């Protein structure tokens, strides 16, 4: 999938985790974004795309959605247990990760 | 290791799998193959041998053991709960990963 | 962070793992180890500097610590489900990861 489809399925999977009722919900939603986060891990950004492909900011860009995908698979871990309050905390934390790929590539 | 000797493995492994008959030779097997993928990511196939090692066709290639390596991870979540048929199933499913990735580079 | 304090990092966390008493003290150095592994893909060791960030040596570097950070994971599935001395024997082996790469371009 592209980057943009990519990003619009983390951010509309972070609102149903937001607005879930249950653990299956949550699940259901860390495995679509973690699917995104690597597929996206593909994708070379606008930002970058005058760049090396071997730049720097390229590995820079790509490792940040293995710490996503790592972080993903944290609250997924809750949600698995059934702890949905805390699940949807970790997820809501999430947004530190997102936005500090942001400030360097959006 | 070799590339064609990490698919041997991940191969075999998923033969024992296909065929096992409790949640202790799943565990074992998914072991072996996350090994395996990670230690593929470090090769270059001989159909991409002609291209930058940073192309978007290798980081197609490398992420797809990613790819791979969380699926093995989510089927072996589900054979250390004793689901060994839910694991069984997980690993019919990989099988779409190692076919897009052959399609594509093999 | 730069590389030598990921590293400090890894030793630090370590060493609490091997003095730990209980689950809470292994789970929270565990994924302190686990960010600082994933933190140093994005770094270059002194030795590879002059090479290209997408050389052989380069793409070896940067997976191992995808499987250093997938093998503090089962160190932490076992701490997480109350094993201890397991989750404590298992980051134990991790040094034979930590031995590898060394060996290779520290
Ligand atoms: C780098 C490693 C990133 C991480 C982690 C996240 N995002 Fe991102 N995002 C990134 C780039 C380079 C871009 C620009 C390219 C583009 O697709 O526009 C974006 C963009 C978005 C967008 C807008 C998408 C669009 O329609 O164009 C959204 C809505 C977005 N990003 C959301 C988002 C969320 C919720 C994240 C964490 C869960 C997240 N991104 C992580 C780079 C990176
Ligand atoms: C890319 C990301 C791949 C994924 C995921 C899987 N495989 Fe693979 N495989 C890949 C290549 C590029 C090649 C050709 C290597 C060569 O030197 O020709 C292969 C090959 C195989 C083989 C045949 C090995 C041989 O001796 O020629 C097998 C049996 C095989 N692959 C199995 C396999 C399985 C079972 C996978 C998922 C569980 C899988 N592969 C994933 C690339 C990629
Ligand atoms: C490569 C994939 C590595 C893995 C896995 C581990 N380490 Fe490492 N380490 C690596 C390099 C290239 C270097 C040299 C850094 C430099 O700038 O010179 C190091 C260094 C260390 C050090 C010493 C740090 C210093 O004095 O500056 C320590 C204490 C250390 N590493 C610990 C350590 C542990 C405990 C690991 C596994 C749990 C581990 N490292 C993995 C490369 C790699
Ligand atoms: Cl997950
Ligand atoms: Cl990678
Ligand atoms: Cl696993
Ligand atoms: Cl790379
Ligand atoms: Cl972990
Ligand atoms: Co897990």
């Amino acid at each position: 999938a592209d980057l943009e489809d990519n990003m619009e399925t983390l951010n509309d999977n972070l609102k149903v985790i937001e607005k879930a009722d249950n653990a299956a919900q949550v699940k259901d939603a860390l495995k679509k974004m973690r699917k995104a986060a690597l597929d996206a891990k593909k994708a070379t950004p606008p930002k970058l795309e005058d760049k090396s492909p071997a730049s720097p900011e390229m590995i820079d860009f790509r490792v940040g959605f293995d710490e996503l995908a790592w972080e993903i698979h944290d609250a997924a871990h809750l949600a698995k247990e059934g702890k949905v309050k805390e699940a949807q905390a970790a997820a809501e934390q999430l947004k530190t990760t997102c936005n500090a790929c942001h400030q360097k590539y959006r």
